[PDB]
């Protein structure tokens, strides 16, 4: 949900267009993502996991499971695996849309409140 997001539906915002400068720009849209953390026993891991795909416990309905607890999935190839789940971790992502009608979705990590201090990165490629 949008519970704990520190940028709203209207407000400002400063970001990179695709030409490289930086312009103010409007936020139209707003969502979360929520991804699990898991070690798969192939020796790699992902943090992008549907919390639907666990098939040993429903996620959904009952919650995500114990931090370190052996969990069953179901990957993309259609087939059965065990993994390891670690953590639970919810972002928040946005719509902008700049002044000549062009928009993007964009990381809260990508974007700048009209408040923080920009980086000199930023600050020198600023449009009017």
């Amino acid at each position: 949900s949008m519970l704990g997001a520190d940028v709203s539906l209207g407000q400002v915002v400063i970001t990179k267009n695709r030409n490289g400068l930086y312009y103010r720009c409007r936020v139209i849209g707003a969502a979360s993502q929520t991804c699990y953390e898991v070690n798969f026993d192939d020796g790699s891991y992902s943090d992008n996991l549907y919390p639907e795909s666990i098939t040993s416990r429903d996620c959904v309905q009952l919650g995500p499971p114990s931090e370190g607890e052996l969990v069953e999935l179901r990957w993309t190839d259609g087939n059965l695996y065990k993994a390891k789940f670690i953590s639970s971790v919810t972002s928040h992502i946005y719509q902008v849309e700049f002044e000549d009608g062009s928009q993007l979705t964009v990381k809260r990590g990508d974007i700048f409140t009209l408040e923080e201090e920009l980086p000199k990165r930023v600050r020198s490629r600023l449009s009017l």
